[PDB]
């Protein structure tokens, strides 16, 4: 009925000292399309505790690959891999060959992996988000609901709306699932 009961959301819940230690980084990127924003996410993965921690994000409705690469470079996030929305193969090429983001690769998983990937996220012990650091991730994860059928009952598919950072997060963790 309610997804992501596992959410741990509170201002200040991730300290500067913690961000300093996190060293199992996962990054995802959705390019946006039509009015939908580009959404870059960076997380830390504690595999033993089955937790993920949101570190940073960039959400931009006025999509600029230049601005995205500048943000990634500025924060020295270039050294960790970015798994990106594979529907824009030339945007990936652009970030690599034009903007020097070398560790970007297309998401290997296809459109039929969506429900699986969302379920994987929902089955984590905790998804830990500090709205002071990642306000968009916080808002989207808190407010996302299940889709529903004729009979008006929830199906195990999240709404495909206001979910741009959730998509980016799926890509970021695609290699960690099963």
């Amino acid at each position: 009925v309610v997804p992501f009961e596992n959410l741990q959301i509170e201002e200040g819940i991730i300290t500067d000292a913690e961000v300093a230690r996190f060293d199992n980084i996962r990054q995802g990127l959705d390019f946006g399309y039509g009015p939908d924003p580009l959404a870059f996410v960076r997380w830390h993965y504690d595999k033993r505790k089955n937790r993920i921690y949101a570190i940073d994000e960039l959400v931009d409705h006025k999509v600029s690959l230049k601005r995205t690469a500048d943000f990634v470079r500025k924060n020295k996030y270039e050294s960790a891999r970015i798994i990106a929305d594979s529907s824009e193969p030339r945007s990936i090429d652009a970030l690599k060959l034009e903007h020097g983001i070398n560790r970007i690769e297309g998401a290997k998983k296809g459109p039929d992996s969506v429900e699986h990937g969302e379920r994987w996220l929902d089955e984590l012990d905790a998804i830990v988000i500090d709205p002071l650091r990642t306000p968009n991730i916080a808002r989207e994860f808190e407010n996302i609901d299940y889709q529903t059928d004729k009979n008006g009952d929830p199906i195990p598919r999240l709404e495909d709306k206001d979910n741009h950072t959730i998509d980016a997060t799926r890509y970021a963790f695609e290699r960690d699932m099963k």
